[PDB]
């Protein structure tokens, strides 16, 4: 999509969404060395930045009768929601269910499952990131982050976010790209399930065999979706992969000294600071992704 | 103290502490059917507002050796900040020895006069809002939040109900007020809130809550775990057991409350879960 | 009256007036050797912070027939605006009033001589005192204009109540200097007649009887200023922060002017008003 | 010039100006029927737009002798400010014919005044640059200029964007056509059905005559008007073909909606708004029933001398 396309995004879904705080704290500022810039869409409605992209689409629908969805969690609820907006039904295909199914929504392999309902219901299909209208509701939040950081007075000189289908790190590289070129835009993955970095550097699409086995379950993604890999491929400056104990560590991070609560995957973009610092410049703005991970006393 | 004093109080620690926020939630507004405000003092410095009070009392000591602080949790982590800020040393008889000296988690006028800052505070920042709260709620330990915060609401709205909280295994201050004098646990309550298991009011406390509290309200160990759940999941914040008892009295007691509260999020130093 | 007074009174008006901003200019506090806090009162409904003491004692009135005043001119302004939130009729008279009370039956507000005004006007404190604790900013000073004494009287409420070492001062034409002479006395001195200067909103003939007491025991001094000065601080304010002050509103900023020296490095000043004729 | 030239003066201003407020007031929104956004650049560094601009070219130059200015106004303090902040002198050319020249004067910028009048002025600084060697920064047809004056427009997007209202039209005042090809060049990048229109004096219309042309007009002689900061004899070489592309419209004023739209501003909003800096609001009094609902007006600048 144009960044046209992602400012006609935020004007749909506006009204329906968060401007999310970009929070700075000098407690990791001092640990670590650098100057953080937080994007927290773990205080986005619905706990992720999955709501701007399944409303970004869902409002951009006309008269539909229903949204479906195949899962990912996150994208379960923001799909409810959206739906609970328009006030129409949404059917959930899963394989974050609770809540998914508290916003309205009857939750219910994938792929084969969710076809014979498109034609059974005719519901409108809303792919968690290989569409271009979500693509351009999650680059929203570049969008608000420049501007954020703008009346900051602060400019990074990179741009973090975790990646799994790429449809975050797709819309975010839209907006930051197409209005400061030389600001660097990094994808963070697990090491463990690193078939984005590999896809960048060969230029094609690598597939993971099976499932990963990384606690970041929003990136269990098999590869990157057909739609983001283009954009990756000419906005992307590079993917960064980091250690399962790294991660643990900037989740523990986060916890602790922000008092936020944000999920393993959210946190990559802070893990990826812990291990490859030196190899970034000083000021950097990480994308808190969700926060949706279950309680423990 | 008086309203003078906290105010001399926020004057001290002002340029050390942060204006702590005011949050509201739309999902436990409409889930609790109440209009609540929620005082962050977790994202206060080092975690909880007793910063507030040891940097009250350690600004008022006239070259101070040293500073010195019997362990009870969260004021062990204050008083070292506060030594830092002097650039002084922190050790949580050894008065006599080196001559350090004494913060008083809770019993001690210029700490209480700290902490009461954050009702000066929330009561400013409801204010902008244009959103006056019926009643204020507090956790309550030894009594110096309470004890300060009730100082500041009073002094400048009266009719605002003042109601302390505590766990109902750890329900002292509550019968030491029934009573009119100080009843002492005799042995350390049983309860997640790690933070209130004082085994009193204190003594320089207790005539502020009995003539300043309107009163206290108990709360089951199941309310407490139940209210911590709905901040950790659903304003994605990290209170401890402690700083969820408001919320968790809101939970069993909603019914006879005023429809708008102000609750106190004393503190988010709870250990990481994986 | 007392701080509890002044918080009951911002409770009832909140909604109806606006938390106006405590405005900063680095200009300004380059040219003087200060650092300035600016009240600005100029952005308050009606156009000044009269609104604030009609709408307190108003709020307050048990089924009003309806409001009149003695119209002083911002004030005529505050009691009507009153009168269009609660819904009944105003009545002002401007250059008698007390027969159509008795007709009409209708409350009389009176523009400084009265608690609920008092604190009303009052609540510009707390705000001032609220704002600046935000910024971590503390003043040393607190300066006002002074006529009927109601501003200055709720003001010092707010300021003694807070911080009894913060100086609260008045400040006056020296053209009508009466308040000042009257703190010196311990009496209320009466002006011979209308004062004549430019300060159209200070030319009372004498303090109020309930604000000269709160003024004799909560008021540190009051400063006089001479015309000069008060059209330097006007022009001031209207080129270097671009607002529209009304003469009587510029008073602190020309006793900065002339008193700067002798005043402490941090002053809060308090804009009044901006209603003046325009003039291209 | 580009989104991302916009984006670059911004980058390169931003420590020296203000993010200047989006102001909104109940009682204007009130008389006229509309919702307005007021962007006041009357607050910004200088007391106008201006600084924006000139700090832009300013800061983009590499190691300057010295900044040169020949204008009748804004520009003259804007160029000085911008002086100030690179360290170097400041030379501005000016007719000897208002008090304009103190505020020049006062950022610290020496003026060449002797003798000096229009159609002269241009020739008198070709002059001071080929013997100082400073450089030259124009009023409004230098893209690095153009750049800078249309940050303001990307504050204002993302101010009102802040606050989820989505003006169907921004208006400003046009001159040389600086401000309003910047500010057309911010709002057409991110949503081009959102209209942009120009304001100018009715007794000084060669803007609209000249987009309706296809071609520049100039007039005869200094226009007679209000609104001394767009007697601009014609439109610039580059911002006209960006107006022709990127301008919707441009409208004109009476010179008594213009007063009406000043006594408003100084009234209502208690804002010292300079005349030409009341230009938009003057559109909406005489053509707002051919505006949107939602309009942004850009409050170029506050610059008029004090009357008691
Ligand atoms: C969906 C999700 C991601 C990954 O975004 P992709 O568009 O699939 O790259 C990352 N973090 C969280 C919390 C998510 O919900
Ligand atoms: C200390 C503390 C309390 C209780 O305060 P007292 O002044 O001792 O009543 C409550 N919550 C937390 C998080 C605390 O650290
Ligand atoms: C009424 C008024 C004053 C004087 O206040 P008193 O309460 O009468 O002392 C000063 N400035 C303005 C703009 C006023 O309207
Ligand atoms: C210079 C100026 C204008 C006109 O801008 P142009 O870029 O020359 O069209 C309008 N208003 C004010 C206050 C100005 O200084
Ligand atoms: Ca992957
Ligand atoms: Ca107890
Ligand atoms: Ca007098
Ligand atoms: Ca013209």
């Amino acid at each position: 999509p144009s960044l046209q396309d992602l400012y006609a995004a935020f004007r749909r879904i506006a009204p329906y969404t968060h401007r999310t705080p970009l929070l700075t704290s000098r407690l990791l500022d001092g640990l670590l060395g650098k100057r953080l810039l937080l994007k927290a869409e773990h205080l986005q409605k619905t706990g992720s930045f999955k709501a701007r992209g399944a409303l970004s689409k869902a409002l951009a629908l006309e008269n539909p009768k229903g949204l479906l969805a195949v899962s990912s969690g996150n994208h379960a609820q923001g799909v409810a929601y959206a739906a609970q907006v328009l006030g129409v039904k949404a059917l959930v295909v899963m394989p974050k269910k609770a809540c998914a199914r508290a916003y309205g929504a009857e939750v219910v392999n994938r792929e084969e499952v969710a076809r014979a309902l498109q034609e059974e219901t005719g519901y409108a299909l809303i792919h968690p990131f290989d569409d271009p209208l979500v693509i351009a509701g999650q680059g929203t939040a570049g969008l608000e982050l420049l501007a954020q950081a703008g009346r900051m007075g602060v400019f990074p000189g990179a741009v973090l976010a975790p990646v799994g289908g790429g449809g975050l790190l797709a819309g975010l590289a839209t907006a930051v790209k197409a209005l400061s070129p030389t600001t660097l835009v990094l994808g963070v993955e697990p090491e463990a399930a690193d078939d984005a970095k590999r896809s960048l550097e060969a230029g094609r699409i690598l597939r993971l065999e099976a499932p990963p086995r990384t606690r970041a379950d929003g990136v269990r993604t098999l590869s990157l979706g057909e739609r983001t890999f283009p954009i990756l491929r000419e906005r992307v400056d590079g993917i960064l992969t980091v250690s399962e104990e790294a991660l643990l560590e900037a989740e523990r991070l986060l916890f602790t000294r922000t008092k936020q609560v944000v999920e393993p995957t959210g946190a990559l973009p802070l893990a990826a600071v812990l291990e490859h610092g030196a190899r970034l410049p000083q000021t950097l703005a990480l994308l808190l992704s969700g926060g949706n991970r279950d309680f423990s006393p």
